[PDB]
């Protein structure tokens, strides 16, 4: 519920908002980055000050990658209030979604490795500790990896079919999970007809993921593979070219994280932003999906926001669930 001040470029503004709300922050104020970052505080001094003194702000979030000296300084000027850069932001998101100890360990590891430098710039006892913890985590992860190869695909069952909602950020993953579970988190079981179905708002596909935290991301996302079905959300407001990119990228990642032979209901979302190109885009998405993956359960136009084609969606989801109930 924490309130946040977002600093971002116009280019990635709608990107950051979606991600910040993903991280359970209320974006109370946004600020455009200044092109040339402050040598001390990265952002603007005056703007940093207003934030220092605005009691309505628990957290300062900067959708860029700050260097150690930036954190050091911004932290000084913001005693008590937390500052997140892009790395820490995504990491907080992963934490909100990671259920597996392995994924949790990847996140801890990366956070430690991200603090290590900030602390190293400047205590020895702390450094020594970070080192010892980083090593322990790697050994833990290393032994999990070994366990996996020396074990068989267990993959427990579930009382209720669980359907993970996947897709790029700002595609509408959350909006859809919300309208489907009539809320306003993470996992929720909903009754469609005489059958109950577990829904999961999954961690999305994420653009420009920094090297530091790719492992954390991959493992977090891979948890989706233990779903019975997946609803792939897609932003209909993309031009055909970008639309092709998204589809290509989506199924690339899905094959990457080991999704196979899993029914996928593709939803083309945001159709209330009508440009007159529905049919065109809908046929494009459907053809290309078929070409890239199987089994494609169905491809359907929707508006998570306006709830325009909700009944049919619930029908497809029901039919899908019924299909998986045996
Ligand atoms: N017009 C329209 N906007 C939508 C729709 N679904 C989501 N949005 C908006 O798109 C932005 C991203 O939504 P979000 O659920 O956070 O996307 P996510 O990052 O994939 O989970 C939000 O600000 C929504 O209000 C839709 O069906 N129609
Ligand atoms: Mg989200």
């Amino acid at each position: 519920m924490k309130t946040a001040a977002l600093f971002v470029s116009k280019e990635f503004e709608e990107e950051a908002i979606a991600l910040v709300e993903g991280a359970n922050y209320k974006v109370t104020s946004i600020y455009k980055l200044p092109k040339s970052p402050n040598v001390k505080f990265y952002i603007q001094y005056d703007k940093l000050q207003q934030i220092k003194n605005d009691e309505e702000i628990s957290t300062l979030i900067i959708f860029e990658q700050l260097k150690p000296r930036h954190f050091i300084n911004i932290r000084r000027e913001l005693k008590g209030k937390e500052v997140l850069d892009k790395i820490l932001l995504l990491l907080e998101i992963f934490a909100l979604h990671a259920g597996s100890k392995e994924a949790k360990m990847q996140i801890e590891l990366a956070r430690l490795k991200y603090e290590l430098p900030i602390i190293k710039e400047t205590v020895e006892s702390t450094i020594k500790f970070y080192k010892r913890r980083i090593n322990k985590l790697m050994k833990e992860l290393e032994s999990i990896k070994i366990f996996k190869e020396k074990s068989i695909e267990s993959n427990k069952r579930n009382n209720i079919p669980s359907i993970g909602i996947v897709g790029y950020t700002n595609s509408g993953k959350t909006s859809l999970f919300n309208s489907l579970t009539g809320l306003t988190p993470k996992r929720y079981a909903i009754p469609i007809n005489n059958r109950k179905i577990m829904l999961v708002d999954t961690v999305g596909f994420i653009r420009g993921i920094p090297p530091q935290i790719v492992d954390a991301f991959f493992v977090t996302l891979s948890e989706a593979k233990y779903s019975d079905a997946l609803i792939l959300v897609i932003d209909s407001t993309f031009s055909e070219n970008l639309l092709i990119e998204t589809l290509q990228s989506s199924f690339e990642i899905l094959r990457e994280i080991g999704v196979s032979g899993k029914p996928i209901l593709v939803t083309l979302n945001k159709i209330d932003k009508i440009n007159g190109d529905l049919y065109k885009k809908l046929d494009l998405v459907e053809k290309l999906s078929k070409e890239l993956y199987s089994p494609i359960f169905d491809v359907i136009p929707i508006s998570a926001l306006k709830r325009t084609n909700l009944e049919l969606l619930r029908d497809k989801i029901y039919q899908l669930a019924t299909q998986l109930s045996l």
